[PDB]
RNA sequence: UUUUUUUUUUUUUUUUUUUUUUUUUUUUUUUUUUUUUUUUUU
């Protein structure tokens, strides 16, 4: 009877998940360019990082160059660089052109010494770095000026160099596309953590300027954030040890799950954790039913669910928590009342119903906690650990 | 004995729903041309857009050639543009006959194979880009002007633009066959989310007039919104990666399922899902029963379901609520009452029964603001 | 129904536990220089110490010849030395070059230039040092021992002076100084330690630090030692050295788990049903079986940097923290002194919990 | 040795009523924003 209409807002939400897209949809391929480690050796890789730092830093290059680069830039963890970004790089939108670089020794850039792309490819690389040169005020992508220049010799210093910069990109994962402004509180607090734990090598602290460039880089750039998110996926997956670089990875990745699904984990945590008396309210009859198919759907969704947002994944819509209004409204109401750290949440959401949410802070508040609906005079003596 | 009657009421709702209609039903085919990018070359890609955008903006342009065009403008997602067209395309209403041209040499308009024969579609050509400028009051598509002029150099610049344009085709989808006018407010709000979310290039926007222009032409066509549900329904299958492209349009599809059927869920939303004390209502048990079947019925219709207001799909009319109207104006009336959100849709419609409705809200103010459905604090809730 | 929920959080917790990495994200390993004891002779084994200790010391050595030798110095336990490091040792980012040499002629930095940057290193080493010798009485540090018995007692010395660090080297790398002289005054009161083998404060600051700030070195360490704590051995004085120290180092930096299980939690205090606590309660007993779910290096988590460590960090139950340290800081009076100033802990809940307890020695 | 009397009788056809008449396009919401380490002793 009533079982029937629980078990179809069920079937309307996993109605046509199903099945496999038809090859017609495969949209063009853009071309980027990647310059990468052509040997294990730091006299050849400290020089590419620098160029590859300098490279984002630029005003000058154009915004397909930038990509390559910071795709460069994010695969220095590799043992083979080349064959890492490669072989895990697996999107659509993008077709890699690889480069091994020649050992780069024409400064900065990197030139095809014996077929030429074009002899002027280095002018579209000396301008690329001198505009970044410029624009940037001389800044080197380090704090202090004596690490920009370092010019390093030997794997111990750029092991400690390069697990340094690559925590520098990840401390950015965390925000670059749930919060892109705002972002500084969050992306210091990451930062004293490493430092104060000496994971990462304090030498290498990388400079406001930089982050905030690549940062914005993240943010605007998709191709590049599904590159971050299949290597954040892919290492996030147990029974391996892992040494500094993938371990700084790891690390932050306790931190990035979940991330930008705020709402969803939410209402899990704040209303309905808290079982309040008050859940069979005729709404809570029927926002019930919704969460419970949104779980099974959220189980449903599977390898990917921990960094929805992340991968702009289409799904994501449905598990915004829009989807159940009421019981959301009261599941603010009751968060922000009962978890002292929550509230200072940014709660604008249109989706919010004040009579909803009035009764989740007063029901839960003025029920001292929802002392009433807990489940020697223990209900009594309580009163005063609510101290109102 | 009562058995019999509950079934008798479903047996109705299927009767003659079942075999394979006759294929003497073929109907007078529509012949529209689609000009189609010829190779994925960013000099040919630019050219072709800024002639479609102009075919689209067009007073002087047959209706039958605007299609077309339109078909042109959404399908430049494709790496094999004739392909992704020739693949998806599956209506028996219009036929497509496909010009694929990559050489663009014809300035505005396309060039023309045959030559001098073709001189007569060349001025065709000329006549709806002028026509078009002209009528338009020199507006390009984009909302700043540098932009509309711009001819493009590479991948990136396409792909930026393309995305763009795109996205903007499918925030009208949603509302086009559902509210063609009062429009505004929602296509501004999805347009609001992809521009703040970077999911789409800014420097493309395109200009409130065109965009109204291009809404009109969606609205007032069939074979546009078949080939654009055809797409709809391809891409909301799961179990593939997406590029830039195809993302937009799948995150789109999200806000555009269940569209214009707003009464079949409302009763699933509000007095369904609620579980109020009234469910028991005598009268109600005929109509609870009714909507039972509906739903049961609605599951088994399947993958056009979601889109079914877009599709025209005939079986519409059976899922609108007004078919069961006395459980339908006690749900309005406990949902208008109960969800904040509601009330604020326009809901007045003949059908409508203003006692039951009433008893609907009531249902929540009798119910002491619903402690009646409480399912000793359950009326401490100020 | 409920019961759902509680299961799906429990679910999310553990979805993508599973699964073996790919090899591309192998990182770029490190060559580090280990010279390694070459045989059963006191000989080598005395001057083996000497050279270890003065890298350590050493101004101008590098880090790379550092951890090595640090390698050298705590795999002294072993019957034979360098098999010891090199079947044991574990780890990615690190490839160990192991020299084992029985020729001993070649003191603490010998040569296989190079011999003469190894004499900088050692000058310097000397130089920077103001002399301060390993041992803190200087007789101690200059003597030669000749035989099995001798080489043992002191060998075992300096090891236990290593192992007496890793106990607050990763969680407290200042202020170690408390913990380490308690650790001392047990085994020297237990008459297992022999005192002419006490290590300087100035060498054991430096080695404290090295400790802290490498972490190929900690993964070595920690690896040896939850081998060794492994069931159904008996241990003669070395091991069992080590293995005393363990029941100090057990559980370490995983204070709020514990703790909160301990005290508060398991303490049961008839407000435990709290109308507020009940996903928290649900909370920590998926951390529990998460806890289990995680295996093996679970005593020594923090020590190994892994990563689910961060799950079972106690921000994870704040609730239930919050009010269990309120009851702990009331109810046991050793407890409280451990610093508690941490941003995830609720007031209101302490001020509650603490309460609770402290009512009218109400526990 | 055995012991009586036995059937049938009524009623019976047909009669009413029986087309239809209402209602049925749509219209609201829908991106993201918090904290995520560490510091007792045995």
């Amino acid at each position: 009877i009533f079982e029937e209409a629980a078990s179809f807002r069920s079937y309307q939400s996993k109605l046509g998940r199903d099945g496999r897209a038809s090859a017609a949809t495969a949209t063009l391929t853009t071309k980027i360019r990647i310059f990468v480690p052509a040997t294990n050796s730091p006299e050849l890789r400290w020089e590419l990082t620098l160029f590859a730092l300098d490279v984002i830093r630029s005003p000058s290059a154009a915004e397909s160059m930038k990509v390559g680069a910071a795709f460069t830039l994010i695969s220095m963890y590799s043992e083979r660089p080349g064959a890492l970004i490669r072989s895990l790089l697996n999107d659509p939108d993008i077709e890699a052109v690889i480069i091994d670089v020649g050992s780069m020794v024409n400064g900065i850039p990197v030139m095809e010494r014996r077929g030429d792309k074009a002899q002027e490819e280095m002018e579209g690389l000396m301008r690329i770095l001198k505009t970044a040169r410029d624009s940037s005020k001389g800044k080197t992508p380090f704090v202090d000026s004596r690490a920009y220049g370092l010019r390093i010799t030997d794997m111990s210093t750029l092991v400690s160099a390069v697990i340094t910069i690559e925590a520098q990109i990840w401390i950015l994962i965390a925000k670059a596309v749930t919060a892109p402004d705002t972002a500084e509180e969050s992306e210091t607090r990451r930062w004293a953590k490493y430092v104060q734990q000496k994971r990462v090598n304090p030498f290498f602290a990388l400079t406001q300027q930089w982050l905030t460039e690549m940062r914005n880089l993240l943010s605007q750039s998709l191709s590049v954030r599904k590159f971050m998110v299949e290597i954040l996926i892919e290492v996030k997956k147990g029974g391996s040890a892992k040494g500094r670089a993938v371990e700084i990875i790891s690390d932050i990745g306790n931190y990035v799950e979940e991330t930008g699904m705020a709402g969803f984990f939410a209402t899990i945590r704040f209303g309905l954790e808290t079982r309040y008396p008050a859940l069979a309210l005729n709404e809570f009859q029927s926002d019930l039913n919704t969460i419970k198919s949104l779980m099974l759907l959220y189980r449903e969704i599977g390898p990917r669910a921990p960094y929805m947002v992340l991968l702009e994944e289409s799904i994501q819509t449905k598990f915004a928590p829009g989807g159940y209004p009421l019981l959301w409204s009261f599941a603010m109401g009751v968060a922000t009342t009962i978890d002292r750290s929550m509230g200072a949440l940014n709660i604008n959401r249109g989706y919010l119903e004040p009579m909803y949410f009035r009764l989740g802070q007063k029901s839960a508040r003025h029920h001292a906690g929802g002392i009433d609906q807990n489940m020697s005079d223990q209900v009594a003596e309580l009163a005063a650990a609510v101290q109102e």
